[PDB]
């Protein structure tokens, strides 16, 4: 069910990844501070895949308490012919966010499993 898009010290990016239909999979994205300071001002930012449309819907928030498990929540959908054709979708991806003494970036491009 939860596959992890990325892992660093301060910060676990996982999601759920289910097929709604034979065009669209839906993508539940889920934040959590694994460190033991607040995080905030977070934000994540996507491009769309090669043969994708994908729809960003907002974050649930932008704050994460110390040692907090999933507290943003942050929906999204990937639709069109690479959904379609079963091909496997790359997901470039880019986060922003302050924690106490240092203002930081984690990025990344990341495959997402099999439709």
């Amino acid at each position: 069910q939860r596959h992890i898009l990325n892992q660093s010290d301060h910060l676990r990016i996982d999601y759920e990844l289910t097929r709604e239909s034979m065009t669209k999979l839906r993508l539940v994205i889920f934040y959590s501070n694994i460190s033991s300071d607040p995080i905030t001002n977070f934000a994540l930012l996507v491009a769309s895949p090669k043969g994708t449309t994908l729809s960003l819907q907002p974050q649930s928030g932008n704050m994460l308490q110390s040692n907090s498990r999933d507290g943003i929540k942050q929906i999204a959908s990937v639709e069109g012919i690479s959904v379609n054709l079963g091909k496997p979708i790359k997901l470039k991806w880019k986060a922003n966010y302050c924690t106490k003494g240092d203002s930081k970036e984690e990025s990344g491009t990341t495959s997402l499993p099999t439709i």
